[PDB]
């Protein structure tokens, strides 16, 4: 069985939190995140991926114009390989994509995506792989501007996707069933950073409609 609750920024697969600044960057963000929590399963090193890489070489994306997070797991796979921040600092813009012989930090085998919205199947990828990569419908001001509690707004909707968060657990507070969810627009948005979304409530802001994790 699935447990009740899991949140894997208790167990060291999550990095801090990061702000995508003035580039619509969030799939590489929401990507590097999935990415970073399968290098720490497999190898067990913590360590900052390269949302850079992806906005400057995924030619089927559309950089600070948006993307999606199936092409970037392609990309990193076809390219064997896909660089550290370190090695690839973020810079928020598009630039012509760089080569750097000894970035490489991590690899990706493929991916598989979530059944479309179903959050029971979404429930279990994170248990059993660990962060997930999801699309969500963020525009409402109620979501721009959360600060606390569990996130559930009759207006969003799941036909909507114009974001990409990450998912790094599942629980419940107050009786309310929820997904943390792990934004990357810095630290002081919503509460450090995170946001919890109503779960089992008719896939709020279409969670789990675009969802979906690379192969390590």
């Amino acid at each position: 069985r699935a447990p009740d609750s899991v949140d894997y920024r208790k167990k060291g697969y999550v990095t801090p939190v990061k702000n995508q600044g003035q580039c619509g960057s969030c799939w590489a963000f929401s990507s590097v995140g999935a990415l970073e929590g399968q290098l720490k399963k497999k190898t067990g090193k913590l360590l900052n991926l390269s949302p850079q890489n992806l906005v400057d070489c995924v030619s089927e994306n559309d950089g600070c114009g948006g993307g999606y997070m199936t092409n970037a797991f392609q990309y990193v796979q076809k390219n064997r390989g896909i660089d550290s921040e370190d090695a690839y600092p973020y810079v928020g813009q598009e630039e012509s994509c760089m080569y750097n012989p000894t970035g490489k930090a991590a690899k990706c085998r493929g991916y598989r995506e979530i059944p479309e919205g179903n959050e029971k199947a979404l429930k279990r990828a994170v248990a059993r792989v660990g962060p997930v990569s999801v699309a969500i419908d963020a525009s409402l001001t109620s979501f721009q501007f959360y600060s606390k509690g569990v996130y559930y707004d009759e207006s969003c909707n799941s036909d909507n996707l114009n974001h990409a968060v990450l998912a790094v657990g599942y629980g419940i507070q107050k009786g309310n069933k929820h997904w943390i969810i792990k934004n990357s627009w810095g630290e002081n948005w919503g509460n450090k950073g995170y946001i919890l979304m109503a779960r089992n409530k008719n896939n709020a802001c279409g969670i789990a409609n675009l969802a979906s994790f690379p192969k390590m």
